[PDB]
């Protein structure tokens, strides 16, 4: 759903596509305007985080669906933060869908398609060459990011249920937030109705995807989207 | 603005009054219903915090403006948490009123009327007989309390600008949140207009106090007082 176009040693173009994929590509569709929506939401979120002192890969915009981002040496991780029980957490804790967690939960996943992104702990992370000190910094940033996004969205009647982040190292060795932040990579629920406003609408045919993504955008910006 | 009526060794009654005082009692007024509103908001906040595992002195209600609280050995502190630049923080940081802080700020003040509650640090605290370990627990609780109150109020279009907390020790030596939590001890701004919905309305004659306090109550409860 993204194309990464290299510019040079320190920069690249992240291009968002209208393609939607789920269940290892066994389920596919195209949603006109999805890419535009995901790119724009990523811009909103990254700038918001930058305002709070979070270091992100975001440099600028190069078109409706194209972002310019700094090239990073990526950690082979998906860093998942969870505020409300949903998806795979139901397989892990004896709690129902929708349960509000007393504190946010951080899960680490080894980014590996062949092993289907298995969950790992700090010991596994060391074997994969990630020091405990780096892990602690990563989780700390992820939790800060969580609070900013959660609070921002909560004021707009949107529950940040959970989300995945990715991180990399820049030239100076600092840990930098990367990839995307969109309804493709977050679970967003309406505060009142608890309906999904994210990729789960596609994954489980719970409704109209472009409709859901437009809803997020309009609530955040105060404006209907024009792709 | 409160009367503390002792019951026995472990309990007391905190009575909220309609009296309002500012600038060392050089400015005084009475606001019909203020005490009731402060007592009720204190109940709402303490119960909210108790729900999240915060230990508080709140036991129960003994009338519209009377709370039953557990008696504590008080720390001689005001513990102030700040999310948004206002009041005395403007004298300390080169930042305008309304500036949103990247992270919450915790300030300690020594509770002493004659010295007009001066700001202190961890070294001064130790002299006043408060260990660094206690201080760290205090600030940790204060930051937890901040996050719950801020998030709760934000969903209701209210900015938690800053607020004062007080703490004491119970019989078992645990650190327990005490005093009150009300528009007398917090700065609350309307999210859209940024107008004060707290004691600043009285302090600086920015409007109608009872109006501002009723507004807070109605937004929280969904009911007119
Ligand atoms: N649970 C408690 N146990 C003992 N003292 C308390 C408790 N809660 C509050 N206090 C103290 O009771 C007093 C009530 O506040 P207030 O009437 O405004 O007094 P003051 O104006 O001197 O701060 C304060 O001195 C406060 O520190
Ligand atoms: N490979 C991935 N791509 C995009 N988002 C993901 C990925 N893995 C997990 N997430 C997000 O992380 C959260 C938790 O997913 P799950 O573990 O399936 O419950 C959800 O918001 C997902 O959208
Ligand atoms: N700043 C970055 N530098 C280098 N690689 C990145 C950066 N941000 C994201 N990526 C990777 O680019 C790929 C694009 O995601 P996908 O659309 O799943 O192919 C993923 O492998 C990401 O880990
Ligand atoms: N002695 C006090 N009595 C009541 N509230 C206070 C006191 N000191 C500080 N506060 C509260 O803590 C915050 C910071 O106050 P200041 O340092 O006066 O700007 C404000 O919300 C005040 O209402």
């Amino acid at each position: 759903a993204k194309k990464m176009i290299p510019i040079d040693d320190d920069k690249l173009i992240m291009e968002f596509k209208d393609d939607a994929t789920a269940f290892d590509g066994t389920k596919k569709a195209r949603f006109k305007g999805k890419g535009w929506l995901n790119a724009q939401l990523s811009v909103i979120f990254f700038k918001l985080l930058e305002e709070h002192g979070i270091k992100t890969h975001f440099i600028g915009v190069a078109g409706g669906n194209r972002l310019i981002v700094e090239k990073l040496d990526m950690y082979p991780l998906e860093v998942v933060v969870r505020n409300v029980v949903a998806g795979s957490l139901k397989k892990r804790l004896p709690l129902p869908e929708g349960y509000e967690l007393p504190e946010p939960i951080v899960e680490l996943y080894y980014k590996n398609d062949e092993l289907h992104d298995p969950m790992i702990n700090y010991y596994h992370a060391k074997v994969l060459g990630i020091s405990l000190d780096e892990i602690k910094k990563i989780e700390e940033i992820a939790l800060k990011v969580n609070e900013i996004l959660k609070d921002y969205l909560a004021k707009k009647g949107i529950i940040l249920v959970d989300f995945k982040l990715e991180f990399g190292k820049d030239k100076n060795g600092d840990i930098v937030l990367a990839d995307e932040i969109s309804p493709d990579t977050c679970r967003f629920w309406d505060a009142k109705t608890k309906r999904s406003l994210d990729k789960d609408v596609f994954r489980f045919d719970k409704g109209d995807l472009i409709e859901a993504y437009k809803e997020i955008y309009e609530r955040i910006t105060g404006e209907k989207p024009e792709f």
